[PDB]
């Protein structure tokens, strides 16, 4: 039969060839050897800080596929509109080492970027992202300004919208443009004398960090971090993020009433904002996105996990679970109203959430979209099943292919 | 060249030098990863009608062999000098060679011990091994599954096991058990194409029928056994109901639970797989452990396109099922499994939790980390299909690969 991977679903026991993997032009961690799939991350788009000017001839035959992407997209590959546009690229490389991109490029390959994330289960919504271009911030201090405006649009008052502020673009030996904050809201990590952590552990150095350059800390659980903005060659300013921007949601269970005084709460606005998007061979280290949640990120993820807030015991605890035998499944009880009260406080503050069974299930007619199409869609299994509830929702039994596609959301090192 | 492996709950690292031992290849390539594929598009187990390359048997012989006589601290002595000139020479002869029981129970040990997907392989080293080699009929191996049966059964108190055929032979039909598992409830076609029973099993139960089987018409009905013997059309043996123990399911506090008159079987027994060993491929060796509850409550009864019965505990805990975000079916996932672990621990027959068995395997991949420097884990099969992040494997990175000996998919005999 065809000569591509073979996809089976094996609730409906459809069938799929992908053949969009075969437009994959860098490789991935895996070899006919052993599957590296499970790796978070495994040592291969990691963009590391690469100084020096990189090899024209590579920019360049990155760029010119990028802009016959774009072309296609627009329908006009082959015209004469697409070759001059080719031409410009290959000029303005020849002669500074470089290149731009025009605003509705930059549009294109942002969205295409969110449309190739592999890890990405809400890309159903990949056609409706609000870019905002930033590539003439100058100073730290405006990128603070960009960013408030980005919570603000985003934000909407709960009625969450997805956008990016793309900043400028890496420049040949000049400094990067980068946020130190791995998300642009973020609650602080408290080491404390006996070892422990109060807040959320997987931002102690963070927050240490913000320290070490004059924020002065509290002591609270659910502390919202100040933003770490660092403009080229300049040591990073620090900015205080204006309460009323950053709106968060108390959390309270529907029918066990003490829920609610446990005081947990969490943030509306999810925005990556370490993660370097790149485009035709352009890197922009400084490009912040958002969407909104699925409750379990929430409810299981941040608030579940052994290394963050590990909630599951205390309320275990309080619904008076047996939580000295594994067998009375007293870890996904609590697990199950914990996710439920998340999905409950959302919605009654009207604020904008999905569940994982909607967002699954929306994530496969994303998949049969994009069969037709492009041939297939990237997809890292692991990272789209649900961490709760797993074969209850449909993505559990669809096959799926992983690889990389640029445009593309990479991880890059730390700026310290 | 080796893996760096890092657990996220506890920052831990370690690199596979394991992998570095493996001879044959997976699906994925530098280009995409196809981890997540459950059957091998190419790395089956082509047809046996002519002998194996001699030069390659012969390497994947006397590498066994090696592993063997390393396993018993006698390696460059007399005894292993003197095997592999036995395997070379019979190998010479005939194009094939046999393996001696001893080899045998440690080469069956060891494929699962590689099993990837398997999450109870803390368990490898205990495993009772069945020699039917000397089989030669098809009632033959019908005694001796239900010599297995009984024995891995042991009346509640599970013991796992393996029962080991003919080997195949070039230009041979191989021995073959059509079913996938020793117990398997029957999948009826009915009225407008909906199944009544199992219905990942409409196939097996419709090839029964065509071999003079009387159908039933519940739910629940145990298979029979189609066995087929070289070249020979399958024959039909019944299970003898008291060998075949079955736990009915009820919940600790929902006194309706019962009523739904749901039951499940004690012993998983796998019996279409291959165990390949130094070269030599057994079409059928059925082997069995015991049930981890998820496998029951979240998979067999609640996945869609088998028993899917998460909407009527739904209804009878009276939930809302008119919208997704209710969580009305994680709920009720939870309340089956708990039925499930309920009723197997009254009814005193062996099953471990999805907790307890992974917290189990990752001592698992400790002790095999010192022992031969990484293990051979598939995630997607570690991870419990429910609650997976509420467990310690969900949380460990792992490398995947083929080791020997090891078990395999063949195709359907017919
Ligand atoms: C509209 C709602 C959206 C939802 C519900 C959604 C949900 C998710 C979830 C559940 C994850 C994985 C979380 C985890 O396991 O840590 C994820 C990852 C990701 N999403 Fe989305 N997403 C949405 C919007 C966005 C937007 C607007 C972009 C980009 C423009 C995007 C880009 C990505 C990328 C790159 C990842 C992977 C990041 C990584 O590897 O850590 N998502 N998304
Ligand atoms: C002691 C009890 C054992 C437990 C609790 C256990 C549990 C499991 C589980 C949960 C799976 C995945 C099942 C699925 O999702 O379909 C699995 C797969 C597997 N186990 Fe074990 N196992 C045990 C004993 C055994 C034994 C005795 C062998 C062989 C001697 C074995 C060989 C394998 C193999 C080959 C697979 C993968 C099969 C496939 O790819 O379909 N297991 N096991
Ligand atoms: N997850 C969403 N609902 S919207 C996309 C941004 C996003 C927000 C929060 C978490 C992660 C997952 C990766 S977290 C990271 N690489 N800093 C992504
Ligand atoms: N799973 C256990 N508790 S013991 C191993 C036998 C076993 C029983 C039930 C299911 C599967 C996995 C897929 S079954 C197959 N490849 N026909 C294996
Ligand atoms: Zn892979």
């Amino acid at each position: 039969g065809p000569k591509f991977p073979r996809v089976k679903n094996w609730e409906l026991g459809s069938i799929t060839y992908d053949t969009l993997c075969a437009q994959s032009q860098q490789d991935g961690p895996c070899t006919p050897r052993r599957c590296l799939g499970s790796l978070v991350l495994p040592r291969k788009l990691q963009t590391r800080p690469s100084p020096g000017p990189p090899p024209a001839e590579q920019l360049l035959s990155q760029a010119r596929d990028f802009i016959n992407q774009y072309y296609s997209s627009i329908k006009r590959s082959g015209s004469q509109a697409h070759e001059e546009r080719l031409q410009e690229v290959e000029a303005e490389v020849a002669s500074t080492g470089t290149y731009h991109l025009r605003e509705s490029e930059l549009v294109f390959g942002a969205k295409q970027a969110w449309r190739n994330a592999p890890r990405c289960v809400g890309r159903i919504q990949w056609g409706k992202l609000q870019v905002f271009d930033a590539r003439d911030c100058s100073s730290a201090q405006e990128m603070f300004t960009y960013i408030c405006n980005h919570i603000k649009y985003a934000t909407n008052r709960g009625n969450l919208r997805s956008a990016i502020t793309v900043f400028p673009q890496r420049a040949p030996g000049r400094g990067d443009f980068r946020i130190w904050n791995s998300q642009l809201v973020r609650y602080a990590g408290y080491r404390q004398q006996d070892g422990s952590v109060r807040g959320d552990p997987a931002n102690v150095e963070i927050t240490e960090l913000c320290i070490q350059h004059g924020w002065t800390p509290g002591n609270g659980r659910f502390d919202v971090l100040p933003l770490l903005l660092q403009a080229p060659d300049e040591a990073p300013e620090l900015f205080v993020l204006p309460p009323e921007l950053v709106l968060e949601v108390p959390l309270e269970h529907p029918t066990l009433e003490w829920f609610a005084a446990l005081g947990l709460r969490w943030y509306a606005l999810p925005a990556v904002s370490n993660m370097l998007l790149e485009i035709g061979g352009l890197e922009f280290s400084a490009a912040p996105f958002s969407g909104w949640y699925m409750s379990t990120e929430i409810g299981t993820r941040n608030l579940c996990d052994p290394h963050r807030y590990n909630i599951l015991e205390d309320v275990a605890v309080c619904m008076d679970l047996d939580t000295r035998t594994t067998s009375s499944l007293w870890k996904d009880k609590a697990a199950v109203e914990i996710n439920l009260a998340v999905l409950h406080s959302f919605q009654l503050a009207k604020v904008t959430i999905v569940d994982h069974h909607a967002a699954t299930v929306s994530f496969m007619k994303h998949l049969d979209n994009e069969q037709k199409a492009r041939g297939g869609c990237p997809a890292d299994w692991a990272w789209i099943v649900p961490p709760i509830s797993g074969s209850l929702t449909p993505v559990f039994h669809q096959e799926m292919v992983n690889y990389i596609l640029s445009p593309a959301f990479r991880y890059q090192p730390d700026p310290w």
